[PDB]
């Protein structure tokens, strides 16, 4: 899974971070080094910084790491730090979701004065959605007519079930998560109108990037559109 | 107030009804009235007909007029019957969500096989929003970053606030509601583009319906088309 | 996981419906397999019997099964059936909520006519606990100060994390679980006394129960008092 | 309704607050006077505190009067401030929940080193509970079963109805309130069987008071032991 090229992605983010900012926190495994990352040298450089999380998950790790964490209703995001399923070569076009935590995400990610992707080499496709599905986010009450409105729309759309809690996986804003398969021709007006489905709260289509540091065997290069 | 024409006009909505029907039940003080007439009528006549609420307020009223009440998971709705704030004269387009429950009204109304809006005559409109704010149900760590998002879109708008609880109103799905002002030129694509702010769960801008039975002192009209 | 054992409760089980009833469906995998006995049986003798779900799970299952589900708000249930994680041999008490659904369930089966529970034989333990950590529904701003209440009861309390979403599991009502292994002396007091920590939903120390169904190599015993 | 009273407790309160201290924000109106005079102190004094709100209406106040805020995920409470119902005065036992945020009240009021209350002289009364209802929080699936579970208490249970939604009021963390008046004998144990039940998430009565601060004509006195 890439560890190396992940660290390594991580170590150059927070380089980026200045003192005075406020971060987004974003959330999965290459989010989670550069949380460390963030809190380390918060530590040692003695910066006032303070972290906006987009999950459960990084306001636990920004306190394990003891980052000043703020939240969206006080404060604007300086930078927005947050990691990808895929990220389509030619548009930086995103999948996100993977960790069911693509609605906080955007939220934090879509308002940051800057968004900055951090990716292994291997999260790079040619064509978006070819071997990931969409994530959705949905109103429990609207599982059956989300579903057949993404069939409608030409995907394949499964409920997402858990490891660790019987029946359909849960998010941290108590609603369901459909992931469907879909040939995306254009990602901008997909993401458009899947959320215009009733029932959709959400979906893991990301369409605006600043830019995206991959980490790769010869160094971290940045893509800019 | 009118409770005159909106007794009349469920009255009259009540007869289409056929026995072994799913029904939607609506909410507000209009489709209030409907329900009652319903579960007078199921008493009366030993149908066998089922509802899918849009609220907890439906659920309550299903409840105490004895309503058997299924999921739209399991069953499609024959008849959605439900009430607007607002219904414009000559699109018939709706504004719903006064009464906060638009989110749960749409899942149910758009996926109906017919949708059928009661009002008494006072609630036709020259002009969609003119007069009435457009509802937008919120997730809560959004609301900051939303009401930016509709005021940049040229929108006054406003987080709802509660009498019966202290602090913001929240939604039967746990979420905030702003209200927000703003110069409806395009119904459809406003609705589409308000869906499709990060944090937005659902708009009360409504362009899909059946049909729209009027109360009026010389009896109960159909508008459709 | 001694399937043969839990499909012999399950055919067992499903001979105590009877037309007419309204039965709690509960969650888990021999859970699972009595809604499909169910399902199976009124298909096949045309029965006039429906189902009120423990969990999201349950509801998925009815849907699949074609078991038509009422709601608690509206019904009573005659008969509820579901599993258990531990079953105490002398007091009949049980451990559920493994699959971090134990809140509904408790709703369900506490206030039906007859719970039952259903098992197989490796379930049945001589010491509640001893075994199996008890599950925690905790409202998620509280998790830190139910940690050290719980550790003040002399449990070691853990945060449920998952892996199909990032972070926390998040229960089918959008909380958190703690789950906490105690040496417990007094399963009744233990429950209310859980149950009384600010932020505690429902724990999963089940002290009321109609029979236990228990599947064996030699047949399904059924245990009371 | 005792305006002035509430503002002259509202400033005396003020005064306990000392530097480098964590305080718990209280919900209803004269809580909101103590924000603003707490925030005025800090600003006015330079000081360095931070506060942990109870309710959303807490966390919106706080940010306008620019207190800063943490969690009690993160930190603990030296004395949390909040307001009462009823306030009886030989034991100083509460209710709370009026303004339908019981839950996150208790959660942070009773983890505080020092708990608060913050009331005018017209909210002390001879018997707890003999002229206001107790709030209670219930999950939405099981208000019918609480409602049966409070009536057969000897409890006179009704659900609470929005004015600014339709139905129910909804709490900051999307359940239902039911208002019951009981006959309080025992308020330490009623407390304790109401948070028993199941579907009930917890309760208005509050049994853990350090001091309540009461205004008066003649000026602020404080109640305790
Ligand atoms: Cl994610
Ligand atoms: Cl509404
Ligand atoms: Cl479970
Ligand atoms: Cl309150």
């Amino acid at each position: 899974s890439n560890e190396d090229l992940k660290l390594k992605v991580a170590k150059e983010a927070v380089k980026l971070v200045k003192d005075g900012m406020v971060i987004g926190l974003g959330t999965g495994s290459t989010a989670a080094l550069f949380i460390r990352e963030l809190g380390n040298r918060i530590r040692e450089e003695e910066l006032t910084v303070f972290g906006i999380p987009t999950s459960f998950e990084a306001k636990m790790l920004a306190m394990q790491y003891e980052i000043p964490l703020v939240t969206l209703d006080e404060y604007d995001v300086d930078i927005a730090f947050d990691g990808a399923d895929e990220v389509e070569e030619t548009t930086l076009f995103l999948i996100k979701g993977g960790g069911g935590c693509h609605t906080q995400e955007k939220i934090v990610d879509y308002n940051a004065n800057e968004f900055v992707v951090l990716v292994d080499e291997s999260k790079l496709v040619k064509k978006l959605g070819e071997k990931f599905p969409i994530p959705v986010e949905v109103i429990p009450s609207a599982y059956r007519v989300v579903i057949r409105a993404l069939s409608e729309m030409g995907g394949e759309a499964v409920i997402r079930l858990g490891d660790r809690k019987r029946g359909p996986v849960i998010t941290d804003n108590g609603n369901m998560i459909i992931d469907v398969f879909m040939n995306i021709d254009d990602a901008i007006e997909l993401e458009k109108e899947i959320n215009n489905i009733p029932g959709v709260v959400e979906n893991g289509i990301f369409t605006k990037v600043d830019k995206v540091l991959v980490g790769t065997k010869k160094g971290v290069k940045t893509l800019k559109k």
